């Protein structure tokens, strides 16, 4: 059911990971910057994201989130299933790396207005979800859950 | 307004918990931090203006008001920053009761959580899902698509 299905994508920049939970439908994403992958990392990060939008299932980005304990007890808290992120349909797997160099760009269209990564990564998800494409992605969410709700 | 929200800083063991609460919805983001100061609350403000169409923020207090490091914040994401004092009186017994609400939240979800940064989300999740009928996270939804169309 499509207006609830989100993927959790990993990259790395400036030997720190940002992790980006994107909304499939929509290209609407949120992200952090955080020390390394871990368990604990990505259920804490699934927490807040279910807790502003309504999270149905989540696409993991590897096999260790997909594993670890920690994730699966933060998807049965916030009510998530969890599923695998296996590009199943292959043109998943260039639009995610897409969305990886596009974001990395706008980081460095921006990484000197900010002292801090994790500043930079904020306003790329900024220019990310108001960037018109003429619909934005922050728009498209809305438009799509607000559909389902009604 | 589908774009106005109110900041609310109220404190729990020795802690800082910011919230955004989405005025007409009643929905929230919130976030721990060591204590309120000017860069937090604009990295704050940056974060919830990337995530919804934040076009008002009333200020939680003058500091905020004032501090160069908000404005900039606000500068950058399209924010009108205001100031919060409740021209309504009815407004600050509503926050009130929100900080109370979330703090019994809070208080409910301790045996499952190890640091306090974990029950405040769970108190988020639970307070935009809780149907009062429909939820906060609904109401927003409708209201900003309603304003799209
Ligand atoms: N709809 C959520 C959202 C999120 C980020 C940026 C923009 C928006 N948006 C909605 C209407 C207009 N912009
Ligand atoms: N709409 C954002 C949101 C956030 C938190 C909880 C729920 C929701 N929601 C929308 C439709 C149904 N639930």
């Amino acid at each position: 059911s499509s207006p609830g299905i989100w993927q959790l994508d990993c990259t790395h920049l400036e030997g720190k990971v940002i992790l980006v939970a994107v909304h499939v439908a929509s290209g609407y994403i949120e992200a952090e910057v955080i020390p390394a992958e871990t368990g604990q990392e990505t259920a804490y990060f699934l927490l807040k994201l279910a807790g502003r939008w309504p999270v149905k299932t989540v696409h993991t980005d590897n096999g260790s989130n997909f594993t670890s304990t920690t994730v699966k007890a933060a998807c049965w808290w916030a009510g998530i299933k969890q599923e695998d992120g296996i590009p199943y349909n292959p043109q998943s797997q260039g639009v995610i790396e897409s969305m990886n160099k596009e974001l990395k760009k706008i980081i460095g269209q921006v990484r000197d207005q900010a002292e801090h990564l994790k500043t930079a990564v904020q306003m790329a998800v900024f220019i990310h979800n108001h960037k018109r494409k003429g619909y934005s992605a922050g728009e498209r969410i809305v438009d799509i859950i607000a559909t389902d709700i009604q």
